[PDB]
């Protein structure tokens, strides 16, 4: 249990960066690095425990597997359409467009909320990890994800002084080496039976009341309008010169994204299908134990042979790992970048970089390390991240590039508007209480009261709403006497 996870995990830790320094050290292909890098960027410690427990636990099922097909759609949407009004009027960032009509001053207080959602990310990543190092060694769930997420931040430390790609290969290669052997177990029944006739559980086929598709539709629109605006994607497609490329490498990394989901989906089908009665793991199953997190890792080491099993979740641990260290250097750089140079002025000279990232980095490790302690979801902390992003940043990105005429009173008053609206209509997964109660709430575990009536589109739409119409007015008013030029808090006259 002990020894040969930890070897396991030295040992690919060791192996992905040594092929990563062969390559740091050293056409006709150039379609297909991209697009498995950029969708190697999503992919990779999210969706496999994500949509493991989209489909393993008892009444979400597959028709709740939202982000999976979320994001992909998510992809095209962003590619399709915002590949062209970017190039045009030419930028090389995403800091670049708020800081271009926003003043300087507004774009850390619009880009806080990127900070929380990578840092959602950053903990849904970091749960990961310590659900798989809780399998592969068996210590803890407290254990696991300390030492994890501490060995990551530590590392990311002096981190800084391609690897996406073989980061896709090892977790295709773990994955499709375990369902094929895992699915021919006896203790598992014909994943087909279980799909719709709910032998030994509820149809793993999810299935949606009349009455919440409503909801359904809130959660398909938020994450699939939450994925695009985040900064690594536009990072990567502002970065690439022609303008056709970009659109390939959407639908390439679409592609991707849809592929890697095939295996993961049916990992989840196995683990509720399968007979517990018979593993080692105890009739206790993983919903009638508060560890529904680890269900693919459980699969992965208890329905799979001794052999097999460690190449495979080492593969996925490693990798995941790896990813944190590329999250956590990000997140952390661009916040302290950004909204340092921003504050007054500070000398980027010989001091910010090193001590301002040095500060954010651990405090930030610290936190997400906090708030994955807490929460036993990972599919709540993504929807969380797409949530937030979905509420705050996408309004005012898309009424800065597809409409015109927006100004600096619209970015505060969708901000202040867009927060509240969230915040006050409650959140479920942690115990948010909503204080309106929107008719539709039904009675839970009282941190759980879902609102059929969507208000969390609604939230974006009347952000979008408040930005048009409080610029607009304040346009029209630009005047002497209506409140009179000499009255300007953020210039727009
Ligand atoms: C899986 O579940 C089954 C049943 O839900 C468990 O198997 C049963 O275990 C008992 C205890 O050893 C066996 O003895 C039986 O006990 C009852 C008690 O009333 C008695 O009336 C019977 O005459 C008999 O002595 C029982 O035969 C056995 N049933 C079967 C079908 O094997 C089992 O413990 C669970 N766990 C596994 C199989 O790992």
């Amino acid at each position: 249990f002990h020894v040969e996870g930890l070897i396991a995990i030295i040992v690919f830790y060791l192996l992905i960066l040594l092929v990563g320094i062969w390559a740091a050290w050293r056409r006709d292909i150039g379609l297909l690095v991209g697009g498995f890098t950029m969708t190697a960027t999503w992919v990779g410690g999210g969706y496999i425990n994500g949509t493991a427990e989209a489909v393993y636990v008892p009444g979400y099922g597959l028709a709740w597997a939202q982000a999976p097909i979320g994001y992909s759609l998510s992809l095209i949407l962003g590619g399709l359409f915002f590949a062209k009004p970017m190039r045009s009027k030419g930028y090389v960032t995403m800091l670049d467009p708020f800081q271009q009509i926003y003043g300087k001053r507004m774009g850390g207080l619009l880009f806080i909320p990127a900070l929380m959602g990578e840092m959602f990310w950053a903990a849904a990543i970091f749960s990961a990890l310590g659900a798989t190092i809780s399998v592969i060694i068996d210590v803890d769930m407290h254990i696991s994800v300390i030492i994890s997420a501490l060995i990551a931040t530590l590392y990311t430390l002096v981190g800084g002084l391609y690897t996406d790609v073989v980061q896709l290969f090892c977790i295709f290669v773990g994955l499709w080496i375990s369902v094929p052997f895992a699915l021919s177990h006896p203790a598992v029944a014909d994943i087909g039976f279980t799909a719709v006739h709910a032998k030994y559980q509820k149809p793993w086929l999810g299935t949606v009341d009349s009455s919440e598709v409503y909801s359904w539709l809130d959660s398909f629109l938020l994450l699939m309008l939450g994925g695009i605006p985040w900064q690594a994607y536009f990072q990567r497609v502002l970065s690439s010169s022609s303008a056709t490329y970009a659109q390939v490498l959407s639908f390439l990394a679409a592609f991707g994204c849809l592929v890697m989901a095939i295996p993961a989906i049916l990992i989840g089908a196995i683990g509720a299908s399968t007979d517990w009665n018979q593993t080692a793991y105890g009739l206790p199953d993983p919903k009638t134990t508060e560890e529904a997190d680890m269900i693919l890792p459980i699969v992965l080491q208890y329905l799979c042979p001794v052999y097999i099993s460690f190449f495979g979740l080492g593969a996925v641990s490693a990798a995941v790992m790896s990813s944190a260290d590329s999250s956590i250097l990000s997140a952390s750089s661009m916040f302290a970048r950004n909204i340092y140079q921003l504050s007054f002025r500070q000398n980027a000279s010989d001091k910010e970089i090193v001590w301002v990232m040095r500060i954010t980095v651990f405090v930030f490790g610290a936190s997400a390390t906090a708030m994955a302690l807490l929460t036993k979801t990972v599919y709540g902390l993504w929807y969380l991240s797409s949530d937030l992003v979905y509420i705050v940043i996408f309004p005012q990105l898309l009424c800065v590039l597809f409409v015109k005429g927006t100004n600096t009173y619209g970015a505060v008053a969708g901000y202040v508007s867009g927060l509240f609206l969230r915040i006050t209509g409650g959140e479920p997964y942690l115990y948010l209480q909503p204080l309106i109660f929107y008719p539709g709430y039904y009675p839970d575990d009282n941190g759980i009261y879902n609102q059929k009536f969507p208000f969390k589109t609604l939230a974006m739409v009347t952000s979008f709403l408040t930005n048009i119409c409080i610029s607009y007015l304040a346009k029209y008013l630009f005047e002497s006497g209506t409140l009179p030029p000499k009255l300007d808090v953020f210039d727009a006259v």
